[PDB]
Protein backbone atom coordinates (compact mmCIF):
# COMPACT_ATOMS: atom_id res chain seq x y z
CA UNK A 1 0.00 0.00 0.00
CA UNK A 2 1.56 3.22 -1.45
CA UNK A 3 0.11 6.74 0.06
CA UNK A 4 1.00 9.97 -2.76
CA UNK A 5 0.77 13.13 -1.42
CA UNK A 6 0.74 16.25 -3.19
CA UNK A 7 3.71 19.00 -1.72
CA UNK A 8 2.72 21.93 -0.42
CA UNK A 9 2.94 25.28 -2.94
CA UNK A 10 5.99 26.71 -1.37
CA UNK A 11 7.96 23.46 -1.44
CA UNK A 12 6.94 22.17 -5.22
CA UNK A 13 8.04 25.87 -5.72
CA UNK A 14 11.25 25.13 -3.59
CA UNK A 15 12.07 22.24 -5.63
CA UNK A 16 11.35 23.69 -9.00
CA UNK A 17 13.84 26.30 -8.10
CA UNK A 18 16.69 23.81 -6.98
CA UNK A 19 16.43 21.45 -10.03
CA UNK A 20 15.74 24.40 -12.59
CA UNK A 21 18.18 27.00 -10.97
CA UNK A 22 21.61 27.42 -12.42
CA UNK A 23 24.31 26.67 -10.41
CA UNK A 24 27.47 25.17 -10.41
CA UNK A 25 28.34 24.64 -6.34
CA UNK A 26 25.93 21.06 -6.16
CA UNK A 27 28.31 19.73 -3.91
CA UNK A 28 26.71 21.47 -0.56
CA UNK A 29 24.06 18.96 -1.00
CA UNK A 30 26.36 16.56 1.47
CA UNK A 31 27.08 19.28 4.23
CA UNK A 32 23.36 19.66 4.37
CA UNK A 33 22.60 16.11 4.74
CA UNK A 34 25.47 15.66 6.87
CA UNK A 35 23.91 18.34 8.92
CA UNK A 36 20.69 17.06 9.03
CA UNK A 37 22.25 13.84 10.74
CA UNK A 38 24.15 15.34 12.85
CA UNK A 39 20.80 17.50 14.09
CA UNK A 40 19.01 13.68 14.79
CA UNK A 41 21.81 12.47 16.35
CA UNK A 42 22.20 15.47 18.74
CA UNK A 43 18.55 14.83 19.27
CA UNK A 44 18.60 11.13 20.39
CA UNK A 45 21.80 11.95 22.14
CA UNK A 46 19.57 14.54 24.04
CA UNK A 47 16.61 12.49 24.75
CA UNK A 48 18.80 9.62 25.81
CA UNK A 49 20.36 11.70 28.55
CA UNK A 50 17.10 11.48 30.90
CA UNK A 51 15.82 8.10 28.86
CA UNK A 52 18.85 5.84 28.04
CA UNK A 53 16.05 2.95 26.87
CA UNK A 54 15.76 5.43 24.32
CA UNK A 55 19.35 3.48 22.83
CA UNK A 56 17.94 0.30 23.31
CA UNK A 57 17.19 0.41 18.98
CA UNK A 58 21.18 0.87 18.97
CA UNK A 59 23.68 2.62 21.35
CA UNK A 60 26.21 3.53 18.01
CA UNK A 61 25.76 7.63 16.96
CA UNK A 62 27.32 7.77 13.57
CA UNK A 63 27.07 8.71 9.82
CA UNK A 64 27.72 6.02 7.06
CA UNK A 65 28.48 7.54 3.29
CA UNK A 66 27.55 4.65 1.20
CA UNK A 67 28.07 4.92 -2.80
CA UNK A 68 27.22 2.13 -5.48
CA UNK A 69 28.43 2.66 -8.56
CA UNK A 70 26.09 -0.23 -10.28
CA UNK A 71 22.94 1.45 -8.55
CA UNK A 72 24.29 5.30 -9.38
CA UNK A 73 22.97 5.56 -6.06
CA UNK A 74 25.02 7.81 -2.85
CA UNK A 75 23.14 7.01 0.38
CA UNK A 76 23.99 8.99 3.42
CA UNK A 77 22.72 6.69 6.74
CA UNK A 78 22.46 7.73 10.74
CA UNK A 79 21.34 6.14 13.87
CA UNK A 80 19.39 9.74 14.64
CA UNK A 81 16.17 9.93 16.01
CA UNK A 82 14.65 9.15 13.13
CA UNK A 83 11.29 10.29 11.42
CA UNK A 84 7.72 9.30 12.26
CA UNK A 85 4.97 9.50 9.61
CA UNK A 86 3.85 12.41 10.69
CA UNK A 87 7.09 13.99 10.60
CA UNK A 88 7.72 12.58 6.76
CA UNK A 89 4.70 14.26 5.57
CA UNK A 90 4.82 17.32 7.64
CA UNK A 91 8.20 17.91 5.20
CA UNK A 92 11.00 15.75 6.91
CA UNK A 93 10.70 17.43 10.01
CA UNK A 94 11.42 20.88 8.67
CA UNK A 95 9.58 24.33 8.65
CA UNK A 96 9.58 24.34 5.12
CA UNK A 97 6.51 26.53 4.22
CA UNK A 98 8.02 29.30 6.27
CA UNK A 99 11.61 28.06 5.48
CA UNK A 100 10.84 28.50 1.64
CA UNK A 101 9.54 32.00 2.38
CA UNK A 102 12.74 33.11 4.54
CA UNK A 103 15.09 31.83 1.97
CA UNK A 104 13.30 33.30 -0.64
CA UNK A 105 13.19 36.53 1.21
CA UNK A 106 16.93 36.17 1.57
CA UNK A 107 18.01 35.28 -1.99
CA UNK A 108 16.42 38.59 -2.94
CA UNK A 109 18.91 40.26 -0.37
CA UNK A 110 21.64 38.94 -1.75
CA UNK A 111 21.76 35.15 -0.75
CA UNK A 112 23.09 32.29 -2.85
CA UNK A 113 21.53 28.95 -3.04
CA UNK A 114 24.30 27.22 -0.45
CA UNK A 115 23.02 29.29 2.02
CA UNK A 116 19.69 26.94 1.80
CA UNK A 117 20.10 25.46 5.54
CA UNK A 118 20.42 28.64 7.60
CA UNK A 119 15.92 28.19 6.78
CA UNK A 120 15.98 24.43 7.96
CA UNK A 121 15.16 23.04 4.30
CA UNK A 122 18.34 21.65 3.06
CA UNK A 123 17.14 18.73 2.45
CA UNK A 124 15.80 19.71 -0.62
CA UNK A 125 19.63 20.29 -1.87
CA UNK A 126 19.35 16.71 -2.61
CA UNK A 127 17.89 17.61 -5.63
CA UNK A 128 21.05 19.54 -7.30
CA UNK A 129 21.99 16.34 -7.69
CA UNK A 130 19.59 13.71 -7.21
CA UNK A 131 17.22 12.57 -10.12
CA UNK A 132 14.95 10.70 -7.09
CA UNK A 133 15.28 10.84 -3.29
CA UNK A 134 14.29 7.64 -1.32
CA UNK A 135 14.15 8.15 2.00
CA UNK A 136 14.20 5.22 4.90
CA UNK A 137 13.43 6.09 8.54
CA UNK A 138 12.84 4.43 12.24
CA UNK A 139 11.86 6.51 14.79
CA UNK A 140 11.69 4.33 18.10
CA UNK A 141 7.51 5.47 18.40
CA UNK A 142 7.05 4.04 15.21
CA UNK A 143 7.38 1.26 12.35
CA UNK A 144 9.97 1.97 9.46
CA UNK A 145 8.55 3.49 6.68
CA UNK A 146 10.14 4.81 3.24
CA UNK A 147 9.22 8.38 1.61
CA UNK A 148 10.44 8.40 -1.67
CA UNK A 149 9.97 11.49 -4.52
CA UNK A 150 10.94 12.51 -8.38
CA UNK A 151 9.92 15.82 -7.37
CA UNK A 152 6.95 16.73 -9.96
CA UNK A 153 4.62 18.22 -7.25
CA UNK A 154 4.23 14.38 -5.23
CA UNK A 155 5.85 12.38 -3.07
CA UNK A 156 4.74 8.73 -1.37
CA UNK A 157 4.89 6.81 1.39
CA UNK A 158 4.52 3.59 2.52
CA UNK A 159 5.75 1.12 5.16
CA UNK A 160 9.19 -0.36 4.50
CA UNK A 161 9.19 -4.64 5.66
CA UNK A 162 12.65 -5.30 4.18
CA UNK A 163 15.44 -4.29 5.82
CA UNK A 164 14.54 -3.32 9.79
CA UNK A 165 17.48 -0.44 10.58
CA UNK A 166 16.60 -0.05 14.19
CA UNK A 167 16.65 3.49 14.17
CA UNK A 168 17.58 6.17 12.14
CA UNK A 169 17.36 7.33 8.79
CA UNK A 170 18.85 6.42 5.70
CA UNK A 171 18.71 9.17 2.69
CA UNK A 172 19.23 7.34 -0.76
CA UNK A 173 20.00 9.39 -3.98
CA UNK A 174 19.14 8.22 -7.26
CA UNK A 175 21.72 10.18 -9.00
CA UNK A 176 21.24 12.17 -12.34
CA UNK A 177 23.49 10.88 -15.24
CA UNK A 178 26.05 13.69 -15.10
CA UNK A 179 26.44 13.85 -11.08
CA UNK A 180 28.37 10.33 -10.92
CA UNK A 181 31.33 12.67 -9.64
CA UNK A 182 29.52 11.98 -6.01
CA UNK A 183 30.16 8.67 -6.49
CA UNK A 184 34.34 8.62 -6.67
CA UNK A 185 36.05 7.94 -3.10
CA UNK A 186 38.23 11.29 -3.57
CA UNK A 187 35.43 13.37 -4.19
CA UNK A 188 33.54 12.61 -1.11
CA UNK A 189 36.64 12.28 0.62
CA UNK A 190 37.14 16.40 -0.47
CA UNK A 191 33.92 17.58 0.02
CA UNK A 192 33.85 15.94 3.48
CA UNK A 193 37.03 17.74 4.76
CA UNK A 194 36.06 21.26 3.00
CA UNK A 195 32.66 21.11 4.75
CA UNK A 196 32.11 18.93 7.41
CA UNK A 197 35.34 18.27 9.13
CA UNK A 198 34.32 19.46 12.52
CA UNK A 199 31.33 16.98 12.73
CA UNK A 200 30.86 15.67 16.29
CA UNK A 201 29.85 12.14 14.79
CA UNK A 202 32.25 9.45 13.13
CA UNK A 203 31.76 9.83 9.70
CA UNK A 204 32.57 6.76 7.60
CA UNK A 205 33.26 6.45 4.02
CA UNK A 206 32.12 3.20 2.57
CA UNK A 207 34.34 1.85 0.08
CA UNK A 208 33.42 -0.35 -3.07
O1 LIG B 1 15.71 12.10 11.06
C1 LIG B 1 16.01 13.24 10.74
C2 LIG B 1 15.73 14.38 11.66
C3 LIG B 1 16.53 15.52 11.65
C4 LIG B 1 16.35 16.51 12.59
C5 LIG B 1 15.36 16.40 13.54
C6 LIG B 1 14.53 15.29 13.54
O2 LIG B 1 13.50 15.19 14.44
C7 LIG B 1 14.71 14.27 12.61
C8 LIG B 1 16.69 13.48 9.44
C9 LIG B 1 16.17 14.35 8.49
C10 LIG B 1 16.83 14.58 7.29
C11 LIG B 1 18.03 13.95 7.04
O3 LIG B 1 18.67 14.22 5.86
C12 LIG B 1 18.58 13.08 7.97
C13 LIG B 1 17.91 12.83 9.16
O4 LIG B 1 18.46 11.95 10.05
Amino acid sequence: EVETFAFQAEIAQLMSLIINTFYSNKEIFLRELISNSSDALDKIRYESLTDPSKLDSGKELHINLIPNKQDRTLTIVDTGIGMTKADLINNLGTIAKSGTKAFMEALQAGADISMIGQFGVGFYSAYLVAEKVTVITKHNDDEQYAWESSAGGSFTVRTDTGEPMGRGTKVILHLKEDQTEYLEERRIKEIVKKHSQFIGYPITLFVE
